[PDB]
């Protein structure tokens, strides 16, 4: 598997593009969205359904999935579209836009522009999980468990990279 | 113009052509990928231009491949728009015969990872002159040109000015 990727802009008469700009203009409305695009990669979209089928499993009544955002510099957009966020050594994802918005993850490049994705990532049961079973983990931590602004994933296949959202002050 | 970026298995008869190509001045760097880009609409609008071409410049070999250095950021603008408009020998998108012009830091600037971007591009180079730093739009061949070129009879770079004039159609992804 070794996941290539194709890359398709969403137009805005795309029902799923109402969704990502209303999520991402939550707290991101001073920017201009440029555009969004939808990452499709079959290898690895079927490797992170098949840790989501077992985690499913697994939690119970646990709905383990949510949408975060990830800002990223533009020169790892590649590298994110073919082997997501792969490879304790985590990876953040921040509940609002505007965290991910921030220069320090999302390096404006040479034309002004910045890129932050709507990542489908799996937190599963988090805390900020047992001494008898100590070979048992939780899937994520945050930095609050009743008010999260941010989640730590570790583990491969745990984030798909749905959407990358290219933007500008 | 979307795409998709497939990446080439080493035992793929594609992969040696390019790799050869490119190993022809830069066999002392390291070969990661060699992936080929296939966004559709962009290689239509070259084949069309190309249709024109090669009904125009007669007995004339109108395609060349090139190579292209670039950073890490560029390379999704590449992958879609092509080398496009936003991208001293003339304000064009410089092309380069052999790969270690392009292998030049400044050009495949290495990212994070020590990684260095060279495309392999099939340009229309069609029929060039001698370039010059106020260019902007090739010459006229009498008071217009295809590209322009370092040296006419020996070349070792050209400048390529209009859109769909380029197909990035393979990436080389490597390291010191
Ligand atoms: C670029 C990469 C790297 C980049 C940033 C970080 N640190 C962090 N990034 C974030 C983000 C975000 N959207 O990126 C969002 C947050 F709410 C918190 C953090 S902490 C850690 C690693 N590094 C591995 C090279
Ligand atoms: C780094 C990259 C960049 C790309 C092109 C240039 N200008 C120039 N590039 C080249 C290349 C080449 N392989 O790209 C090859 C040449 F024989 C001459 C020049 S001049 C300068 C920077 N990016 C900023 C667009």
């Amino acid at each position: 598997k070794q996941q290539n990727f194709c890359v398709v802009e969403l137009l805005p008469s795309d029902p799923e593009y109402n969704t990502v700009a209303s999520k991402f203009n939550q707290t991101c409305s001073h920017f201009r969205i440029e555009k969004i695009e939808r990452i499709q990669n079959p290898d690895l979209w079927n490797s992170y359904q098949a840790k989501k089928k077992t985690m499913d499993a697994k939690n119970g009544q646990t709905m383990n999935e949510k949408q975060l955002f990830h800002g990223t510099d533009a020169g790892s957009v590649p590298h994110v579209n073919r082997n997501g966020f792969n490879r304790g050594k985590g990876t953040y994802f921040a509940v609002n836009a505007n965290y991910s918005a921030n220069d320090t993850y999302s390096r404006p490049d040479a034309n002004g522009r910045k890129h932050v994705y709507y990542v489908r990532v799996l937190t599963g049961i988090y805390t900020h999980k047992n001494p008898q079973n100590p070979t048992d983990l939780y899937d994520t931590v945050t930095d609050n468990v009743h008010h999260p602004s941010l989640f730590v994933a570790f583990y491969d296949y745990q984030a798909y990279p749905e959407y990358l959202i290219t933007f500008r002050k």
